[PDB]
């Protein structure tokens, strides 16, 4: 498993991210700031667990398609199922989205992760991409709401909140956009990019989307 090295680096980075966020979060009195610490510390914690699992050889299965037996890390989806809605929740609390909007985003997010997982396990090569397409559409719905809906909500907040939302929004659009592409070209889809490089890419994306995101949010005045 040549990809072990990037599973190890991702473990170490998620672990350090979590530790740092926990230490800083434990020293914070502001009640608002605390909620953001709690949600955000959980994100790399969950990622650390799943990265550790995969490093130790769990959450990997073989799926036949295209006449080969292909290795699929399904533990990624167990991670993303819980971490992606928590990141959305961070953004929704920053802009005070309402409840129905939160429910719509969390549900689209569930569809995105669940259909992606189904696509990753599908044995008929062609139908894999049907699932991929549905998952991507759910994703684009989320991105639309974040870009159009949340930006409008953020503009009723003080500028320092609006500014922080924008940076986090822009990070999110750019980082989340790349995931369906990686999947399409990697070992789950077209099989062009081998598993090791793909594991590197998902590791860079995961650390950036979780620890990078967290560092921006948790160091800003916006959460106090
Ligand atoms: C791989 C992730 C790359 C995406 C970069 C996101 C940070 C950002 O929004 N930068 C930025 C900032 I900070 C700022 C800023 O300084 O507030 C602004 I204004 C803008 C803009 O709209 O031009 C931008 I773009
Ligand atoms: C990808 C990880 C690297 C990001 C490190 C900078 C994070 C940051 O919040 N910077 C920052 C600055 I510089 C500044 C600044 O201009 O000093 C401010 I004000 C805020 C804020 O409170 O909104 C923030 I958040
Ligand atoms: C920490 C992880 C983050 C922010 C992960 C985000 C992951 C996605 C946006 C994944 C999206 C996918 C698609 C849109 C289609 C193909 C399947 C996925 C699950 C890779
Ligand atoms: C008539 C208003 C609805 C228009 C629907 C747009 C559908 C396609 C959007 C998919 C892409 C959203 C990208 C988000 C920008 C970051
Ligand atoms: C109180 C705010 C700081 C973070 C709270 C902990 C949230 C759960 C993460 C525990 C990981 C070990
Ligand atoms: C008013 C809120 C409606 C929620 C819409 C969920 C959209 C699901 C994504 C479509 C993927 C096929
Ligand atoms: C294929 C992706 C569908 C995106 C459709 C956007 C729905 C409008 C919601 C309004 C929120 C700003
Ligand atoms: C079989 C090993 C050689 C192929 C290397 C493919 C790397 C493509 C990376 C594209 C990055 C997005
Ligand atoms: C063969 C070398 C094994 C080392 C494993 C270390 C991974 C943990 C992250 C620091
Ligand atoms: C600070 C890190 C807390 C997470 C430890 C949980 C380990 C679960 C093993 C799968
Ligand atoms: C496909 C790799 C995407 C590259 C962006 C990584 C930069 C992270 C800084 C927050
Ligand atoms: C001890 C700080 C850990 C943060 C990891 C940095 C990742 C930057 C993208
Ligand atoms: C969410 C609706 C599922 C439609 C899937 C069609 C299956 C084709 C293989
Ligand atoms: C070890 C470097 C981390 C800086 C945070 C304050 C100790
Ligand atoms: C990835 C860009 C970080 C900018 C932080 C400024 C608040």
């Amino acid at each position: 498993r040549p990809e072990w090295i990037w599973l190890a680096l991702g473990t170490a980075l998620m672990g350090l991210g979590t530790l740092y966020f926990l230490v800083k979060g434990m020293g914070v009195s502001d009640p608002d700031a605390k909620k953001f610490y709690a949600i955000t510390t959980l994100v790399p914690a969950i990622a650390f667990t799943m990265y550790l699992s995969m490093l130790l050889g769990y959450g990997l299965t073989m799926v036949p398609f295209g006449g080969e037996q292909n290795p699929i890390y399904w533990a990624r989806y167990a991670d993303w199922l819980f971490t992606t809605p928590l990141l959305l929740l961070d953004l929704a609390l920053l802009v005070d989205a309402d409840q129905g909007t939160i429910l719509a985003l969390v549900g689209a997010d569930g569809i995105m992760i669940g259909t992606g997982l189904v696509g990753a396990l599908t044995k008929v090569y062609s139908y894999r991409f049907v699932w991929w397409a549905i998952s991507t559409a759910a994703m684009l719905y989320i991105l639309y709401v974040l870009f159009f809906g949340f930006t409008s909500k953020a503009e009723s907040m003080r500028p320092e909140v609006a500014s922080t939302f924008k940076v986090l929004r822009n990070v999110t659009v750019v980082l989340w956009s790349a995931y369906p592409v990686v999947w399409l070209i990697g070992s789950e889809g077209a099989g062009i990019v081998p598993l090791n490089i793909e594991t590197l890419l998902f590791m860079v994306l995961d650390v950036s989307a979780k620890v990078g995101f967290g560092l921006i949010l948790l160091r800003s005045r916006a959460i106090f």
